[PDB]
Parts: C-alpha cells; sequence; structure tokens
C-alpha cells in the first residue's frame, strides 16, 4: 500500500561549473535575435518557471501556439514538449533558440555571440576542456542547470516523510479524493505526472479552439489525437493558466474539467475546494541562487536586432 | 587627494524590508498590462541595468522613443529621465507603470494586482505598518530598492583610494586625457556625470533622426533644445549602445564624437583607445542578491492581458 506519490529529492549537480554556465545562458537574452528574450522570459524562475499567460509572447510579440510548461522538475519528464517530440532537456534546449516564433535566432549566431565574450570562453574551457563554443555544449550546459531546478520541501512531501501536521484536514481529504477518485491513474510518481502520455478527454472531448493535436503530430495516428504528456502537478499553484491552451484560468475549473472528462465524475463544490487545497501543498522550495551577472557584449559581439 | 571624481560607497538600506519589497516589485511583470514586462525587462540587472538595444521594447513590441538609461547609481542623478522631468526615483517609478508605450497598465490596476496577494499585503504591513497597497507605497519601495543599486569597487575607485596598481599604463594615460581635455566639465563627481544638464553638440550639432529635444520639453526654452542630463559613465562598459538615440554602437565612436562636438578636440586612434580603456575601469561591483521569488497570483488577481 505504498503511496502513488513520492517526495522530491534534492539534487547535487554532477558538474557544478557546468550548471553555473547553464544558469548564465538560461538568463542571457542575447541567445535571442532581439537581445530581449531569454529562457527566463518564458520560464520565469521568480514565478514558478512559466510565463503565466495563455500562450507565449515571442520575437516581435508573436502570439504562441501553446501554453508554456514549467521547467521546474522537468528533468523528471519521460520526454519534453507537450507531444514529447524531444527526447530530453538537452535536445529540447536547441529548439527555442532557432524557433522563429520564439527566440528567432540560429544556432550558428548563438555560438558566435557567446564565443565573442572572453568570460564565456573561459567558462567553456573550465567546463569542457577547450574554449570552443558549440550549440551542443550550450544545450549540455543549460540541461545540467535545469537538472538542478527540482523543488523539494513542499508541505505534502513533509507529510509523506512523517510530519502529520504538514497537512490540515481539508488538504488531507483533498489528497484522499485525489487518490480515491482516480487522478493518480495518470498523475503519479515524484512529479505527480510527467511519466506518460494520456488522452485529454477520455469520456467527453475537451472543448477548445486551439488546433494542437498532441501525439498525433508525432505519430500521425488518429488514436493519438489529443493525447498529451501528463503535466507535473508540482507547483501547479504557480503555473496558471491551465491546460495546453491555457483555457482554464483557475485550479477549481481545471479540477472540475478533469473530473468530468477524464473520470466522468462531477465533483461538488466542497470536493473541488479540498482537491485544490491539496494541489497547493505540492508547491516546493523555489530556486535559491544569486541573480546571475552576465559578461558584457563587446565590439566583436553580433549586435541585437530587436526591430530589424 | 582632490581628483574630480570620488569613489562610490556601499549603501545600506534605511529600511531593509522596504528595499526587499522594492526588489520584488522591480522584478514583477504583473505591474505591466501584459504580465510580461517588469522594470528588469528594460533595466536588466544581470546586464548593467539597461536593455542594451537602441530604444526600449514596450507593450506589444512598441519601438520606444529613446535609449533606456541604467538604474545603476541613478540615485546620484540630480533629476530623473533624459530631460530631468522627474524630481527623484520615487516620482520616476510612477511613469513606466502607466506609460502606454512601456508597461501600459494604470496605477489603479497595479494597486489591485499587488493587493490581491496576501503575501504582498503582509510585506507592505511589516514595512508601512498598514497592509493596504497604494501606488505611493509601491514607488516608495521601488525607489528604496534603487538606492541600493550603487556599484562600489571599480578598479578606478581602488586607484583613487591608494592602489597605484589598480590601473595599468594605458588606463592611467586615458584618465589623464579625460581630465586634461575638458571631459570632467560634465562628467565628474562620484557618478562621473549625472549632476547637471548640458548641451549635446557644443561646437557642432549631434546628427540624429531622433526627435528628442531634451530639457526644452520641460522648460520650453529654445535655449534648452538638445540639452540633456549628463549620463553617468559608471558602468558605461555595460550599457551600450550609446547616446540618447542609441546611435553610437561602440565606446570608441562615443568617445571620438564627444571630443569632437563637445570639446572641439580631435583625438587620434591611440588617444581614443586609452580613454576607452579608462572608461572600462569605471565598471563596479554588480548587484549581489538572490533571485526574487514572487507570490503567485490567485483567483482575486486581475488577469494579465498580453494580447487583448
Ligand atoms: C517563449 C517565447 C519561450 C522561450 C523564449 C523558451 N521557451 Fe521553453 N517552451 C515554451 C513553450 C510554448 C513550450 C511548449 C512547446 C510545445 O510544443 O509543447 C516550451 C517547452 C519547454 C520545455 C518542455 C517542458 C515540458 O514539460 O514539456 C522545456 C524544458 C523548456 N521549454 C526549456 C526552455 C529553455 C531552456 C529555453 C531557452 C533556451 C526556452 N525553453 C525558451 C516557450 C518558450
Ligand atoms: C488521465 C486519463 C488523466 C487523469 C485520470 C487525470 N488527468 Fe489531469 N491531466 C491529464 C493530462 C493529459 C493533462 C493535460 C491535458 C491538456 O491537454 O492540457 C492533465 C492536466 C491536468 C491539470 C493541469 C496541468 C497543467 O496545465 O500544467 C490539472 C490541474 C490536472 N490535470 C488535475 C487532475 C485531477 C485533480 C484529476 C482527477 C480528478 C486528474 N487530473 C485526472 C491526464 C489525466
Ligand atoms: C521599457 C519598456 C521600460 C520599462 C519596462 C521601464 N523603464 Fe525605466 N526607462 C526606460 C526609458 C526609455 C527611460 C528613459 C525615458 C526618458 O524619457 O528619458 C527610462 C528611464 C528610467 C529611469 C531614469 C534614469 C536616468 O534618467 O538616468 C529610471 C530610474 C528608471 N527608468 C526606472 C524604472 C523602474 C523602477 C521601472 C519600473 C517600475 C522602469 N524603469 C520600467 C524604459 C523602461
Ligand atoms: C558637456 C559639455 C560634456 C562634455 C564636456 C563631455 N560630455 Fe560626454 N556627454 C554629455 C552629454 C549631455 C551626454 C549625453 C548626450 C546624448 O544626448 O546622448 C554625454 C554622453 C557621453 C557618453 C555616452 C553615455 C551614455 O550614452 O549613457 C560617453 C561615453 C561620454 N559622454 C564620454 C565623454 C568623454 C570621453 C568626453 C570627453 C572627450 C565627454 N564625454 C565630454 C556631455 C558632455
Ligand atoms: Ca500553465
Ligand atoms: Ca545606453
Ligand atoms: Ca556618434
Ligand atoms: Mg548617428
Amino acid at each position: 500500500a505504498n503511496e502513488p506519490i513520492q517526495p522530491i529529492k534534492a539534487v547535487t549537480p554532477e558538474n557544478a561549473d557546468m550548471a553555473e554556465l547553464g544558469k548564465m545562458l538560461f538568463f542571457d537574452p542575447r541567445l535571442s535575435k532581439s537581445g530581449f528574450i531569454s529562457c527566463n522570459s518564458c520560464h520565469n524562475l521568480s514565478m514558478g518557471g512559466t510565463d503565466n499567460i495563455t500562450t507565449s509572447i515571442g520575437h516581435k510579440w508573436q502570439q504562441g501556439p501553446i501554453n508554456a510548461p514549467t521547467v521546474l522538475n522537468s528533468s523528471m519528464n519521460l520526454a519534453q514538449f507537450w507531444d514529447g517530440r524531444a527526447k530530453d532537456l538537452k535536445e529540447q534546449a536547441a529548439g527555442p533558440i532557432a524557433n522563429p516564433k520564439e527566440m528567432a535566432s540560429t544556432h550558428e549566431i548563438a555560438e558566435k555571440v557567446v564565443a565573442s565574450m572572453p568570460q564565456y570562453r573561459e567558462r567553456f574551457k573550465k567546463v569542457f576542456g577547450s574554449d570552443e563554443v558549440t550549440i551542443d555544449r550550450i544545450t549540455t550546459a543549460i540541461a545540467q542547470f535545469e537538472e538542478t531546478l527540482v523543488t523539494p520541501g513542499s508541505k505534502f512531501d513533509k507529510w509523506l516523510e512523517g510530519d502529520k501536521n504538514a497537512l490540515n484536514q481539508d488538504e488531507l481529504e483533498g489528497y484522499n479524493l485525489f487518490k480515491g477518485s482516480g487522478c493518480v491513474q495518470c498523475h503519479n510518481g515524484p512529479a505527480v505526472g510527467g511519466s506518460s502520455y494520456q488522452k485529454m478527454g477520455v469520456f467527453k472531448p475537451y472543448e477548445t479552439k486551439n488546433p494542437a493535436a498532441g501525439r498525433m503530430d508525432v505519430t500521425g495516428n488518429e488514436a493519438d489525437r489529443n493525447v498529451f504528456k501528463v503535466p507535473t502537478l508540482r507547483n501547479i499553484e504557480l503555473t496558471y493558466p491551465y491546460f495546453h491552451d491555457g483555457g482554464a484560468a483557475t485550479l477549481e475549473q481545471a479540477v472540475e474539467t478533469m473530473g468530468r472528462i477524464q473520470l466522468n465524475r462531477e465533483f461538488n463544490k466542497d470536493e473541488v475546494s479540498k482537491i485544490v487545497a491539496f494541489l497547493k501543498t505540492l508547491t516546493g522550495d523555489q530556486p535559491d541562487f544569486k541573480l546571475p551577472i552576465l559578461p558584457p557584449s563587446n565590439n566583436d559581439t553580433p549586435r541585437s536586432q530587436p526591430y530589424e
């Protein structure tokens, strides 16, 4: 009778220097064509790792196609992106940099930008052995930093570890309903999700104008239409709005929809209130580190093109 | 012992908690209508306090009218903004929040946004005795945070304080050229500028397509046309491009232009490189603090409007 959910464990970077280099790159807006957009712009670590809007604002204020997921605990995902088209964090990181709808630069340009700065070259030398800058090393460093973005210490985890007073009566009943109703069928493990692909709209379809088809984009099979990676519910309190289209503005709405179309279960108001209370106890310790200080661009650095 | 420039000294917040609150607000993108733009977006503290582009990107990617100045050491300015229309940091902070070309929100909405969060209400109470949030308290807190954004410790300051080795041969000669040519007429004091309004184009006009008129926008006196607050040269190495229109991409170009139109001095390539070397020794210790962790928006919080 072991719990369907396990505590998140603290992480010690295999390569501290690499994680520091990755941190810097994650906050460097010069990886973008505009010199205005960094990974942190859309995955704000001061706010829970997302941009907290329906879909992401990209280069020249392009309205993105889908809701940006949190990077927090993303190292635990079975694959990356809503349709899992990316195998891991490293592969994922190369995407946004060259995505015309997001950072809109190119791997070639990103390499030249970083390499133009002596302070970055020195770090690549320390970390990789030589001062050569490549998108491969860049994504490897960012990935290492993201591995450290886990959030242990949530009240629920403290309860799981034996602290009976970490949860109040409503929160405990919420968890019991979460488990008893069937939510754990898909939202389980340390991340309370992120370990499989499931249909969004089991008993009834999810109503949305958003055209995303999920896994079908990868397989082309009709059976995969509307099948997405199950999101982690850790820090769900900080990652509103909800669902891939950002269609559910509140947790209550997300829970009611989930109960209704995934379990054919209409929760009453108090039941929803208790589950939501439980979900908020899944918020863990947020990133704790100094604001990164980045090296200045110099006369050799390709200049930003915010309006060009 | 009587150099025209004096060292910058560390600043301990009169109210530590107030500065901590100001720090959180400075990094909060919810002060903007889009929920995507914070003070840090255009005054990036990881990069030197500016956005490092010709003019600022505002709501819906509006191309701003003028180059964004650095907030670093801004507490030393005789007034705020290129035309000095704002008397101090407190007064200045109210501008961007309600500027349709920048954050595009309103003072009323920002107050409602911040007050909707218990975590913020609690901080305002421990700071101002009361838990109610007003644009007055918001700007007071931000200004307090900005008072701490001074940058002591630059190599030049170490030199002024006794370390004869803090500067190399070229850097020292550069300083001597700076002092001996007439530059300290306008760039002096602890901020190496910021203490007066001066004409941009003393001997010859500064060519630019930018329509900014400077002090005339405030005084209406034709005599004040093209008269601006002299920018601080502290951390000038980190705040490219240069001048109010962002027209000079390099320090070499900026120095050459300044000598020509301000002093009627034509510096040869060697002299320019030495002055540039000196300017870089004005880069001080950058902000050293933990990345702010902000409270989550809740069901009572006005929702971000990035596209509507
Ligand atoms: C907005 C303009 C973005 C920028 C800049 C970056 N990311 Fe992002 N990211 C964004 C979206 C809309 C999505 C989902 C896209 C999809 O097709 O599903 C993502 C996804 C990720 C993920 C996947 C996490 C998951 O649970 O699936 C990761 C790990 C991630 N993003 C990391 C990341 C990094 C490191 C970035 C900078 C190099 C970066 N993103 C920029 C939107 C935006
Ligand atoms: C599989 C059959 C699921 C069951 C059972 C439950 N959930 Fe779920 N959930 C699942 C998926 C595939 C998704 C993403 C759907 C999409 O296209 O957006 C979700 C998402 C949520 C969310 C939002 C997460 C986010 O947007 O980041 C919440 C809050 C959530 N699910 C809660 C939840 C609860 C409380 C459940 C039972 C009542 C439940 N889910 C069951 C897949 C499945
Ligand atoms: C970009 C869209 C901006 C945002 C967001 C904020 N600021 Fe800004 N700031 C910007 C510009 C283009 C200018 C100059 C405007 C002019 O007419 O001169 C400024 C100026 C300041 C200053 C004055 C510094 C000086 O004159 O030397 C300060 C102190 C400053 N800005 C602070 C500040 C704060 C605290 C913000 C958020 C509430 C903020 N700015 C946002 C562009 C942008
Ligand atoms: C007043 C009569 C000045 C003298 C003498 C010098 N400078 Fe200056 N400088 C002055 C102003 C009013 C401005 C802003 C002009 C504008 O409209 O943009 C500046 C700016 C600079 C800068 C750029 C600062 C920035 O963009 O933030 C630099 C690097 C600079 N000045 C250097 C400099 C040097 C080396 C001088 C002597 C050769 C010099 N200035 C003289 C006003 C005055
Ligand atoms: Ca979300
Ligand atoms: Ca500048
Ligand atoms: Ca010039
Ligand atoms: Mg020009």
